Parts: C-alpha cells; sequence; structure tokens
C-alpha cells in the first residue's frame, strides 16, 4: 500500500530512496530528508517542475519556463521547459509548453536537442530508458536511440503524468487520478494500483513516492 | 577454473559477490558468508528454489509452491500470495517465476494482486538487474524475453539446449544442459554459447559477473577468473 | 584471508574496489592507487576521519572537527559548516556523520543549510549506496536506521557489540569490537555476526563488496575472497 | 601486476569485467567470454576501434568512418549516420567519438539525428558510466570534460602527456603515453598520474575497476590487483 509522509506537495519526483525531491503548488522546493518524522528541508529558488536521479542529479523549470540545474543553488540553463525528468546527468529530457520534445546534449551551450514528437510529460532513467505521455493521453516508449525512425512507440493505454526510474520500474497516473504501474508485458501493459495520485515519480532502485489532487504525499510501501 | 567450496547445496542463486543464496537436498537455506574458510549461514525456513539480487532482494519457494520474500528483519521471511515451482530475483524490480503446470509469471510490485501471467511455458528462468530475462522449456529450449520491446510473441528462441539458466545481466548469461555439461553466452545469437570446463546441475550468474555453481553431488563451486 | 598491503593507516573508508582512501596517524590524507606494489599516493589536507563512496564522494573531518568534502579540481577540498568527528559517505545523497557529543546527522545536500540532526547517540556510523545505514554507540549497542521506514524510534538495535561499523551496501556490513575483533553481518538480526579471523580497529565495507581495513599498529589489509 | 591473455588484438575496450571488447589488427572483433582459457569468440563484422559499456552498449567505428551500434540479436550490428575515427561508449546515454579531422562528437540518443558537435580538438576519447568524459590531443595534451558543469571553455586541461585514454567511471582512469608507457590517474590535478610497470598501445577502464591493454606486438593483458 501507501503510506503518508507529512507534508504538502503538488509535484514530486524520486531517482533513489536517498534522492527524493518535490515542489508545493506555491512553488516552494523540498528535499526529503530521509526522516520520516521530519521528512522535508526547504531548499531556496521557486519551480514548477522537478526531476531527480539515482546519481544526485537535480533539475527544474520554474513556472516561466526557465531551466536550472541544481550545483550541490540553480544555475540556470538556457531554454525553456514546462515538464522536465532526469534520470541520471546524461539522460535528462523536458518537454515545452507547446508540447515540443528535448533532450540535454551535455553540452551547457548549446543545451538542448529538440527530438520528434509530441508529450505533455516525461519520465527518463538512468538506464537511458525514456516514457511520455501525449495531450490526449496517449502513452509512448522510446526507440529512436534503437534503430526506429518513428522515435516512439505507441503502448495502450492512458495516463496524464509518467515516471520511469529503470526499463522494470515505470508508473503513472490517469486523468481520473488512478495510478498504474507497467508490467513489462507490453500487449498486457498496466496494471492498477490501488490509490489516487496526481503526480509520481519512481526510481531506479524501486522507490515510488506520490502526490494526491489535495497535496498529500504518499510512499509506496512495498513490503 | 572453478574453485571449491566446501559444504552441499542443490539449487542456487548469485545476485553479486555479496549476495549469494542456495537450497540443499533437504531444503534448508544458506548464505555466503563471504569467506571460503567459513562460507555459510543457514537461514531459518524451507525451500526448494531461491533467486538473489544484486540490490539484496531475494525471494524463494517451497516444496508445497508456497512463495517468500526476504524481509532483512528478524520475521525472516513474508509468504506472497500464489504459487510456483522456479523463482529468479533479478533486482526488486524484476522478479519472475514458473509455476508447476510451467505458466510463467512476473511479479506486479503489488503484494496484493502479485503476479501477472507472461505468455509461454517454461521449465526453468533467470531475471537480472537490468530487465534480462532468459528461459527454458522442458524440452531444453532457449528464450530471451522480449515482450518489452514490443514483440508480440514476447520470446526469441536461441538455439542449443539448457535445463537451467540464470542472467544477472545482459552481459553475464550461463546454463548447464541435462547431461551437467556447462554453458556461457558469447552475446552471438548465431553462435550463442561457449562450453566451460566442468559439470553442474545449477547456476546461478551476478549482475557483476559473479558465478556460482552446484553439481549433481552437492558439490558446489565459484568461477575464478585471474 | 587478509592480504598486507604496505604502508601505515589509522582509518580507512572503501567506496569500491577503485575508491578506498584513508587517514594515518598524523592526519595526512592517502588514496589508494590500484597498484598493490605502490598502493598510496598522498593528497593533500589533514583529516582525522574519512568516508569514501562508490560513486567517487568523499567526505572527511580534521582534528578541528571542520568538514570537507573532495571537490574533484586543484583546489582538493571544500568545507562544509558544521563541525562532525565520525564520518561515512554511501553515495553523494547519503553522507551522515557523528559529532563529539555523539549527535547524529545526515547530509542535506544544501551546503548553505547542510546538516539535520537524526535522532540517537552513535559514536561511529557507516552509510550506504543504497541508503543503508547502520552505528554503533560508545558502549558498543549496534543499530541500523529505520527512520526513512516509518519506524518512530528511528534505529532497530541488532544484538552484539561493535566500536566501528561499515556497510556500503545491504549486504556487505562489517565491524570490529573494542578487541579488535572482526565480525561480518550474516543478514540474519537473530544470529548477526560471523567472526573472521584477523585483528583490526577499522574497517571499510564498498558497495561492490571490496573490504578494507587497519590494524592498531597501523598495518593495512584487504580482505582476499579466491 | 598485468596477467597475459592469449591472442592478439590492436584496439581494446572494457566496461566490466563481463563486457570487453577489442579489435585485431585484420579489424575482426572479439569479445571477452570470461574464461582465460577461451578467451575470445569472434562477433561478426569489421572495425578499427570499439567501446564496450558496463551496461552492455557497444560501438565501433571501421577503417572507412562507418559507426556501428550492437544491437544484441542476430542482425548483430545497426549503422548510424556519420563518419568517426575513435569511439568510447560509457553507457548507452554517454557515448562519445573523434573524427579524422580531429572534432569531437557526442551521441544525442536520436539515430536520425545522432551526433552534436563539442567544442575542441582531440585524438582520442574515454567516456564513463558516470558522466566522466577525458581526452588527448595530437600533442598529447590531457583534457577532462566540464562543459556540463558550466565551464564556457568546455575541457580543463590536466598536466602531462598521453596518446590513449579510457575512463569506465570518474575513480578509474587510465592512459598510456607515445612510448607505451602506462599510467593510471591518482585523482590529484596537481600531481594527476602514477607510472606501472608494463607497455601498452591501448587500455579500456572499466567502470568496475576492471583494466585491460594490448601492447605494441598484439600482446594483449589484464590489471590483477590481488
Ligand atoms: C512539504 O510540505 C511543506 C508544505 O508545502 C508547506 O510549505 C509547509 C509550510 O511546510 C511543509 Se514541510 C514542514
Ligand atoms: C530556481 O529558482 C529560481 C526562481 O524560479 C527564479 O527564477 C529566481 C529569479 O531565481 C531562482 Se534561482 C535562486
Ligand atoms: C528547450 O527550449 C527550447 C524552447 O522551448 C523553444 O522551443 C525554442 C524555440 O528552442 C529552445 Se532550444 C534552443
Ligand atoms: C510522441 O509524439 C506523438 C504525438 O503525440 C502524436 O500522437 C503523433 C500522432 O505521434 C507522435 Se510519435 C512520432
Ligand atoms: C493506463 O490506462 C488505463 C486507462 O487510463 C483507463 O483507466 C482504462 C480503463 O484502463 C487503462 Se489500462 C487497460
Ligand atoms: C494514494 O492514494 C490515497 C488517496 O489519494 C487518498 O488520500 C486516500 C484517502 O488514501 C489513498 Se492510500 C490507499
Ligand atoms: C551448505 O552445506 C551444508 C549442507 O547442506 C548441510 O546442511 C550440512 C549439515 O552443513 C553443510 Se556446511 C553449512
Ligand atoms: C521460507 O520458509 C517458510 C517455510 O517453507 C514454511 O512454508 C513455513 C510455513 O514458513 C517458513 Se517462513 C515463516
Ligand atoms: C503464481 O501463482 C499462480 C498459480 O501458480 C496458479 O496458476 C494460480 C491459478 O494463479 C496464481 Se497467480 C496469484
Ligand atoms: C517460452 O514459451 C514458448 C514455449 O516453451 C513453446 O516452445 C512455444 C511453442 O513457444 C512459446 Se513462445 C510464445
Ligand atoms: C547449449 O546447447 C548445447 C547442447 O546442450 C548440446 O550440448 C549440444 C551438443 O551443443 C549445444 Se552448443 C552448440
Ligand atoms: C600510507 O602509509 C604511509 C604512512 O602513513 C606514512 O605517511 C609514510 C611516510 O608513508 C607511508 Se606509504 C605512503
Ligand atoms: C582537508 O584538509 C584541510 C585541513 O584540515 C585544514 O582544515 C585546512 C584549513 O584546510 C585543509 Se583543505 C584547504
Ligand atoms: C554538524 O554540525 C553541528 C555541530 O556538531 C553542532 O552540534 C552544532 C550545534 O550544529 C551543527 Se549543524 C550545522
Ligand atoms: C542510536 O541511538 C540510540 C542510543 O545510542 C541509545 O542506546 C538510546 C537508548 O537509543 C537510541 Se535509538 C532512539
Ligand atoms: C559482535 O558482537 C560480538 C562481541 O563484540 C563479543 O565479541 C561477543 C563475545 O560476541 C559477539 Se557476536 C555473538
Ligand atoms: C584475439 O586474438 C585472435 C587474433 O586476433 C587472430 O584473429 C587469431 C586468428 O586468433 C586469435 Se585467438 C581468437
Ligand atoms: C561492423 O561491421 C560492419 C563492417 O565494417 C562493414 O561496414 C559492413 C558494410 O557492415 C558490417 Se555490419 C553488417
Ligand atoms: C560524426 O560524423 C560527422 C562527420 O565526421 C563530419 O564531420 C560531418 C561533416 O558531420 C557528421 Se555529424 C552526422
Ligand atoms: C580539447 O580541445 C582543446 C584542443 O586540443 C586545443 O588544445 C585547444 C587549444 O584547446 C581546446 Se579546449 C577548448
Ligand atoms: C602522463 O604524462 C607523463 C608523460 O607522458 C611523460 O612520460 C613524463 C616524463 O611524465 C609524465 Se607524468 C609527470
Ligand atoms: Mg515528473
Ligand atoms: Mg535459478
Ligand atoms: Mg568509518
Ligand atoms: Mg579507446
Amino acid at each position: 500500500p501507501w503510506k503518508g509522509i507529512s507534508g504538502s506537495l503538488s509535484r514530486i519526483s524520486a531517482g533513489s530512496v536517498t534522492n527524493v525531491w518535490g515542489v508545493n503548488a506555491a512553488n516552494n522546493i523540498y528535499r526529503y530528508t530521509g526522516d520520516d518524522a521530519k521528512p522535508w528541508v526547504q531548499i531556496p529558488g521557486a519551480l514548477t517542475d522537478i526531476g531527480a536521479a539515482a546519481d544526485g542529479t537535480v533539475w527544474g523549470v520554474n513556472a516561466a519556463g526557465n531551466i536550472y540545474r541544481y550545483v550541490w543553488h540553480w544555475t540556470q540553463i538556457k531554454g525553456a521547459l514546462k515538464r522536465i525528468s532526469a534520470g541520471s546527468r546524461t539522460n535528462v529530457w523536458g518537454v515545452n509548453a507547446g508540447g515540443a520534445i528535448y533532450r540535454y546534449t551535455g553540452d551547457d551551450a548549446n543545451p538542448w536537442v529538440q527530438i520528434p514528437g509530441v508529450l505533455s510529460d516525461i519520465g527518463a532513467g538512468a538506464d537511458g530508458t525514456v516514457w511520455g505521455v501525449n495531450a490526449a493521453g496517449e502513452i509512448y516508449r522510446y526507440t529512436g536511440d534503437q534503430g526506429d525512425p518513428n522515435h516512439w512507440v505507441k503502448i495502450p493505454g492512458a495516463l496524464s503524468a509518467i515516471s520511469a526510474g529503470i526499463k522494470t520500474n515505470v508508473w503513472g497516473v490517469n486523468s481520473a487520478n488512478n495510478i498504474y504501474t507497467s508490467t513489462g508485458d507490453d500487449k498486457n501493459p498496466w496494471l492498477g494500483i490501488g490509490g489516487s495520485l496526481v503526480d509520481i515519480g519512481a526510481g531506479t532502485d524501486g522507490v515510488v513516492w506520490g502526490v494526491n489532487a489535495g497535496g498529500g504525499i504518499y510512499r509506496w510501501i512495498r513490503d
């Protein structure tokens, strides 16, 4: 099931059990302390989406679309994005307000390359896994680095938010707030997990965190 | 070549050099200690197959078909609903099994609804930390999973014949045939197996390259490269 | 058994076979080179404890209690505000320490506000790449962190007595007691430790299975399995 | 020291102990089997440089400059548009090359638009699983990539001279100079290299610490620590 963790967040990302970040409705930024009794520290800045990777990589975008990378507070990286996901230093993707899709090049002076397609959310994993959903709710998995010249393969179902920590840990929520996890069977690809969430973050190590419409925060209790 | 390790085991699984478990003919459970002078510690419980992952995840099944996950606390094991005969854990997120009728199952991550059936028929399976999955059927035919890579037939047949298989990562795949001959994957599907000297009935191939096996008389071996 | 490695060190930390660091009695800092013929290179600075992670992260504290993180450039170290006496780095995201009054701290990832106090009292701590954390208190009592797993008491006591502890991953946990006796975790909380021949005063257990130690006379050892 | 391994190779790359590939003077391709008694299996195709990652990713270039990625199925290789002379694969997401005019390229993850030029001029490059990238230029000057860390000049020069370099992770960086002398990085940019006994013309340094090399007469060696 799910365990409630005190606090309020509107978007959340989990790269690993030790790297979990979110933003609240007001755009305040928080990182998970590892202490469930005192679970958040506020990190200076303002963001509306955030992507936290297994290796400690953290990227975010603000309401205007400005893009930032955490420097271990924030360095702006040129461009404009509306949603962002970071699975690792080398696998960072986002989408802009118009739905265009970009992947980070690793060159801060020329930081994005556009990837053909249209998406409204995206999840990028440490292992290179990339999944997305479009405005209508259609679901895609990236194949453009695997020889597919149409880049994306549609996977049945409908989701509004998605997160991929690894090939084997992919979760999303539909517009109704129903929660799904990928089965690993493209012909029968989702299994419903009880609960209601509006955003979700799935880590490479299996950790899964989510927030519901009211801002309540949950960690999946797999044991 | 192989280094002989003291003790007696019937099935074995290796996820990493620090997470290697086995079961003996009496169904006792043992974990490798890291010291070849005192290699095994008995973990309470009874199992007939076991899967141990690099991330620490350990799953097992017993003679009745009951399914267990190790909980790393003083309760030791939790029973997960269902019935399985063989099991393999590549990681927390990549756990597969085969039931007594040869049906194939993948763990869903929901203990309340824990398995989805994956099409096919197998007799042994090996799952890895990177999502890699290989299986063998009762006639010895060998398959690698493709159902998460857009293949509507779920599995691709790889030439050869094996009776047990293990695949802790895409790059470390090993099996044995019914005659106890040992093979490792070349990574070339058109020339897929290299014979390795020795004799084993079960094998465990870790994500980190460790390889452990057991032979028909209970003898235990670890692979030595240097 | 242990292989003796030349040189002299007082404390040691191993994150992986390629990231092993120590300090000597003079507070000089050394990094393992990967060649047992010329095993140490002195890194400029002065420290009394050090934590080295598999991901390359290295943290240290000096005799004054000052806290440093290695920056992997010609500046070498950056001072992080606060005071600590012992430190362990499992990864960039999992760094813990204990101060001179036994209070426990976890790194927040914000150098401007770097520590949160975790309830408890300890004298040594070992943090891993998977989030695993073990500690010991001054009476030798042993604890494993549970405060990120819903436990309002933050730690579970594990039977036994140790004075130094290291835990680079859930599956590779080692310690020494005040008499210099060496123990490794069995993974069974009801039968938790296996004695290992040898004698050490500090130990470092890597994510990849590497294990290094130092003895009371400064002697340095690496664990050999094969 | 080095262990000699049978066979003959001209260039080599090691991503992990289980993913090591090379090419010989005839441009034949070989993969390491894991058994030093029968160490190589020829993989069909022709290449002049190769990069093999810990995650299984393998890229290569041929004498014409054509670029290939291994597809782990019976087709073996897929050609990727462009021309390169040297290549290194740290992981699926971190692949770099140098073309015959010394221009530097990073893989974009889009086979239809596969390369972005990174400013600079190099003659060899080594990329790691953690994003680490090192290069050398034709005069032997050594650089480490900083262009993803806010540096508008993209590279920092590290003292010394090398002709081939490999960097499977931040903590395992090795090279050779034009005189075939072997060096490993100390992690101290002000005292950056340790000389290692032996003689090699190419080297591959894995994410897991494995190190392989080849010498001018085709001789193949693996580094042994214990
Ligand atoms: C993460 O939850 C936040 C919440 O969003 C509020 O900002 C509140 C004032 O602070 C809590 Se953290 C105690
Ligand atoms: C990440 O937070 C940003 C914020 O969104 C504003 O752009 C502000 C002007 O700069 C801060 Se960076 C401290
Ligand atoms: C990622 O930022 C994008 C931005 O969203 C615009 O599409 C702009 C036309 O292109 C930049 Se990338 C130069
Ligand atoms: C991922 O982008 C999708 C897009 O959202 C549309 O569904 C379009 C019809 O197909 C593309 Se896939 C090139
Ligand atoms: C993930 O897609 C879901 C979809 O959102 C609907 O809830 C539908 C009723 O079930 C599908 Se899963 C067959
Ligand atoms: C994660 O789903 C939550 C849901 O959002 C509601 O808060 C409900 C009251 O509790 C469930 Se937890 C089964
Ligand atoms: C692992 O080998 C075991 C063996 O299976 C027997 O249980 C025997 C009683 O003890 C040996 Se060593 C623990
Ligand atoms: C793993 O061992 C199992 C055992 O096989 C029995 O099913 C017993 C009922 O439960 C133990 Se675990 C309490
Ligand atoms: C994995 O367990 C299977 C079991 O073997 C049976 O096929 C049963 C009909 O379905 C269950 Se799925 C809980
Ligand atoms: C893996 O399952 C195999 C099965 O063993 C049979 O060979 C059957 C003819 O093919 C299925 Se693949 C759908
Ligand atoms: C792995 O398959 C083996 C098979 O089991 C037989 O030993 C056969 C003689 O050789 C094949 Se490898 C061509
Ligand atoms: C690591 O051992 C050191 C030792 O601590 C002394 O600094 C000595 C001067 O040199 C030996 Se070897 C570098
Ligand atoms: C790690 O070494 C430290 C040292 O202990 C001193 O505190 C000195 C003030 O700073 C050096 Se790093 C400049
Ligand atoms: C980690 O440093 C601690 C320090 O030891 C003191 O307890 C001080 C009162 O609080 C600081 Se937290 C910056
Ligand atoms: C880890 O801290 C321990 C402490 O050392 C004491 O044993 C105390 C009685 O228990 C606390 Se656990 C809240
Ligand atoms: C790790 O704990 C040790 C302890 O330090 C003593 O050596 C005691 C005699 O044995 C216990 Se292990 C039962
Ligand atoms: C890897 O070494 C090879 C060598 O390059 C030659 O192709 C030779 C014909 O066979 C040796 Se061993 C496969
Ligand atoms: C990797 O080998 C290549 C080879 O070099 C040739 O370019 C040929 C045209 O293609 C083979 Se792969 C079909
Ligand atoms: C990597 O290939 C390069 C190539 O070497 C040339 O510089 C060409 C002008 O640009 C291509 Se980028 C497809
Ligand atoms: C890596 O490229 C180097 C290049 O080799 C030259 O040394 C040039 C003077 O500096 C560039 Se760094 C912009
Ligand atoms: C790696 O750089 C080497 C260089 O190649 C020369 O061997 C020189 C004599 O020594 C430097 Se290391 C100071
Ligand atoms: Mg997201
Ligand atoms: Mg098995
Ligand atoms: Mg320590
Ligand atoms: Mg190379």
